[PDB]
């Protein structure tokens, strides 16, 4: 028993080579792609989606091997959940539905899928949105005490399986509501829609999608950070005008100023603090519906 | 149930302000104290304990809150698991035996509190050794991105409780087995003896253990690191002569080269790779033994 929390929105199971994406599409107007992260599903999107809705077609997708999406069968190098993997299987989503130019809106991992988006095919995109991250290279390059200590989770997660896959597995539930909350400003579950909770909560108790995620932090460890090291030291831009949103208690702040990163990642971006911990679409739904608002539409 | 990997070593339960600690005792002539690591107790020294024991008194003691130690409950700043207080809970134990001035050989966690009891106490330290560590701000000032990933325990057994204690809980004897085998040379258990990791297993099955280990780490993360700090910052060096022991493959050499890195925490360091993994007195106890000998005579 799940909630629908788009409601008025269609379900799409959108065809791909790497199997299906499952998107919530509402609205109607220039595409637009949400992108949800770690650990969450598409529904992270339920509060801002609706609004987005009254001037967008809002297409919001479970990652690859996130949520109801299908889950690629990984390799040795992580490759289907690696960000440039993932973008081309959402490019491709997109082109099925017609959409060769969108605009684009991550959160966490899907952010990251957005600007390897951006960078490996920026005609793709009208413009872009990145909610509360830096660049995976940077916060590999930052890699210091601090940062191990609160995103210890890279490390972790990228460990050879099945070492997380099998911790993971010791407590479940209590690990996916431990990243909810301690992400964040409150620091407990009350930001959070207990449906949208819920969603999560079965998501991640499936092994099989803890193995995707866990995936992901691998690719995010070793492929996607390989292929940021190439556009940094090649100087590769992204040219898409961007909005870089982040929570005054997020995890892209501290250590940075995540405006002055991406400066060096894009030619054109603005960025905002957002009053809220890591779940800026959650704890600060209305501020950052606001802002992807004004920055998609002119 | 468990082995006595110790034959002819005595027990002792020696009782300190902090709990008690708890020894194999053997062999006889000056103080020799060993402290084992993570996820270990003092079984791990059951290789090279004889060869020490015939030239030395060796005190083969499990860490205050290891193996049957005693379990000093912890606090918000994980005060009885930083090293200083271990330190300080160790130099009452061997008070307690009457020794004020031995040395010391101490393995991962062990030799954090030992090089932590050298900077904090020296004059409780004829000689010090240290296997297969750097110290600890040394970790913590090299973690970039390779090192992040080689010693992610570090940051994940350190995250607030009950995070790594939950997930620990649900199969310690994996998390446990998958420590050792990780850190050999091999790659697997072949260099334990499986009579030592029944006892590293036993004692990690036990949730308060783990806590206790999860509440060592976070000590590493925290209040070690504050203290290791103060004393580079400082300049404060180890004046009791010391070797320095690492595996070829151990953790140690994958931060930095370690006698240069020791050689600017001591003023008096000698040093020797020893081909092995981490668990140097197990998976090279002849290699192991033959050091500690020749350094400690």
């Amino acid at each position: 028993d799940l909630a629908d929390l788009f409601p008025g929105f269609g379900s799409e199971w959108i065809n791909t080579s790497s199997g299906r994406i499952f998107a919530r599409v509402g609205g109607d107007g220039p595409p637009l792609l949400l992108l949800h992260g770690f650990p969450q599903t598409h529904v992270m999107w339920h509060r801002v989606a609706p609004k987005l809705a009254e001037r967008f077609k809002v297409i919001v997708a479970d990652l690859p091997g996130y949520g109801w999406s299908d889950m690629p069968e990984s390799d040795e190098q992580h490759t289907p959940y690696t960000k440039r993997a993932m973008a081309k299987q959402l490019i491709e989503a997109m082109e099925q539905l017609g959409h060769v130019h969108f605009a684009l809106a991550g959160h966490d991992r899907g952010a990251r899928v957005s600007y390897r988006l951006a960078l490996d095919s920026p005609g793709r995109l009208s413009k872009l949105a990145v909610l509360d991250i830096l660049p995976t290279y940077e916060y590999w390059q930052r890699m210091n005490r601090a940062y191990a200590l609160k995103i210890y989770h890279w490390s972790f997660l990228a460990q050879p399986a099945p070492l997380p896959e099998n911790l993971l597995g010791g407590d479940p539930d209590f690990y996916v509501k431990a990243k909810l909350a301690s992400w964040t400003r409150a620091g407990d579950l009350s930001a959070f829609d207990p449906r949208a909770v819920e969603h999560y909560r079965i998501a991640f108790a499936d092994p099989m999608r803890r193995h995707v995620m866990c995936e992901d932090y691998r690719a995010g460890a070793y492929a996607d950070f390989e292929h940021d090291k190439i556009d940094v030291e090649a100087g590769n831009k992204i040219p898409v005008p961007m909005l870089a949103l982040w929570g005054a208690s997020g995890i892209a702040q501290s250590a940075a100023t995540p405006l002055d990163v991406w400066r060096k990642w894009a030619s054109d971006v603005q960025g905002a603090p957002i009053e809220s911990g890591h779940f800026l679409p959650e704890e600060a739904p209305d501020q950052t519906a606001e802002a992807l608002v004004r920055f998609f539409s002119a």
